[PDB]
């Protein structure tokens, strides 16, 4: 759950939101799903710009949630727990989706917006992985900027079966359209060059 520090800090960052943001969860009856429901609930009462709804009908991992805008189905998705060292990645995702500008250069943002082609990214991370945030943040921003670019950040502690199934030996582990894309540290600029 959100610890006092996280909650207070989250309340502070969410003042930066300028547009309404929706957290759309897809849950099952598991205990992990209850944790996510309780977390998204706490996040939503920290700001009047954030609404927590669920649609447990979508063919996606459970539990997981979409970060988007009302009347939209575009945005990054977190499957499993978004805390640990990914708390910052969550914060940024909510900010960006809420109108707060990325700190990146404008021409890079544009190159991302102009990427042609459809890409479905999946990034496995662990809550204690210190080098996972930057990769998760890079791919989240790209999904916020280009609707043709999708990203699901997967907590390997909630989807353990996928870790051995795909033979993930370390994190972050990134896949694109079902195939291995890269592992370990990578910058946004290095990622855009590979897919551009």
């Amino acid at each position: 759950m959100l610890d006092t520090n996280m909650k207070t800090q989250l309340r502070a960052y969410l003042e930066k939101l300028t547009k309404p943001v929706e957290l759309i969860a897809t849950l099952d009856d598991s205990a992990k799903s209850a944790e996510i429901k309780e977390l998204l609930a706490e996040i939503a009462e920290l700001s009047d710009k954030v609404t927590f709804k669920e649609d447990n009908t979508l063919p996606v991992r459970k539990p997981s949630f979409l970060i988007t805008n009302p009347g939209s189905q575009q945005g990054p998705r977190f499957a499993g727990s978004p805390l640990g060292h990914e708390f910052t990645s969550l914060v940024l995702a909510l900010l960006w989706t809420g109108g707060h500008p990325s700190k990146e250069a404008q021409s890079l943002l544009e190159q991302i917006r102009d990427i042609d082609g459809d890409f479905e990214f999946e990034t496995y991370y662990s809550l204690s992985c210190h080098n996972c945030p930057d990769v998760v943040q890079a791919l989240n921003l790209m999904a916020v900027l280009n609707p043709r670019i999708k990203h699901t950040a997967i907590d390997g502690g909630t989807f353990q079966n996928e870790i051995t199934e795909r033979n993930v030996m370390g994190v972050p582990a990134v896949f694109v359209n079902g195939k291995e894309f890269g592992q370990g540290r990578m910058t946004l600029t290095e990622i855009v060059a590979k897919v551009d």
